């Protein structure tokens, strides 16, 4: 879906991310959108444009919807669903004093549903983390930037030894061999659940990249958050099996989450 940039009205700046400065505006006068401006030189644009066609066809209620791109000028624009409440980590860190444990479980369910959709399309996120989940005006958490790191040039972000890499959300098979799969997303999902139930602490907030890799190499894990019940910790902990093939699928993870919701009501 190519959008005509003459149909965009820019209203407010939402700040600047890694891929680009992003603004809030309206599309054809009526529809809320976010508009990302993609910095020249930051992404393999021709490869991204081919992949943008696939992301355009990803559609799930718990996935931030990509509405289209503007590619007949430079910089290219990404037009997406507007998420009034911003980053999940900021959201957790804003009203953490207000959340009920029932609310934290629903957020986990939101992300799991999005990932189950992605898993059903054999589409890897590649960088699942709270830093790319957003929250709408109804408090719904949505997954964002899915599959965006494959097109990033910067050498440190892509490299697994870079100072940009998400070591602390990376599974062993990624850190050792750059072996991405659904099971690497599962690992990250477990870490994300830790972030949600930890009200947005950085995992291993005191550790370097190297020390974290050594920790995971020794088979050690993040601890149970005080706010996490026994059952919920078991689900998230299951995502961190040393053997990728022993980790659950998002469908199985989801059913487990629904089972605890039925159990905790
Ligand atoms: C916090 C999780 C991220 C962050 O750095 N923010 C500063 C600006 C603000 N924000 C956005 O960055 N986005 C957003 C993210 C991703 C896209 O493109 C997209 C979505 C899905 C797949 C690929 C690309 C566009 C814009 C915001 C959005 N949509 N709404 C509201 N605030 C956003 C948070």
């Amino acid at each position: 879906m190519e959008i005509d940039p003459k149909d965009l009205t820019f209203l407010k700046e939402l700040g600047t991310g890694q891929f680009g400065v992003v603004k809030y505006g309206k599309w054809r006068g009526q529809y809320d959108v976010a508009i990302r401006m993609i910095r020249e030189g930051s992404m393999s644009e021709d490869e991204f444009i081919e992949e943008a066609k696939v992301m355009m066809n990803l559609s799930h209620e718990k996935l931030v919807q990509l509405y289209g791109v503007c590619t007949k000028q430079r910089p290219i624009f990404i037009i997406t669903e507007y998420m009034a409440n911003g980053c999940l980590l900021n959201y957790l860190r804003e009203m953490r004093h207000r959340f009920q444990t029932q609310q934290l479980l629903e957020m986990c369910k939101d992300v799991c549903e999005a990932m189950e959709y992605l898993e059903s399309k054999q589409f890897l996120h590649r960088d699942l983390a709270a830093r790319n989940c957003l929250v709408n005006d109804q408090g719904v958490v949505k997954v964002s930037d899915f599959g965006m790191t494959r097109y990033v040039l910067d050498d440190e972000y892509t490299s697994s030894t870079g100072s940009k890499f998400p070591v602390k959300w990376a599974s062993p098979e990624v850190l050792m061999y750059s072996k991405f799969s659904s099971k690497s997303d599962i690992w990250a999902f477990g870490v994300l659940m830790w972030e949600i139930y930890s009200l947005g602490k950085m995992p291993y907030e005191r550790f370097t990249n190297s020390e974290t890799a050594e920790h995971i190499a020794q088979g050690l894990r993040l601890p149970r958050p005080h706010l996490a019940s026994e059952r919920v910790y078991t689900i998230m902990y299951s995502c961190w099996h040393e053997k990728a093939d022993e980790r659950p699928s998002f469908k199985i993870l989801l059913s487990n989450i629904l089972d605890v919701m039925d159990e905790e009501s």
